[PDB]
């Protein structure tokens, strides 16, 4: 999800 995707801002 979109949720997981804040992986991304690390």
């Amino acid at each position: 999800h979109k949720t997981d995707s804040f992986v991304g801002l690390m």
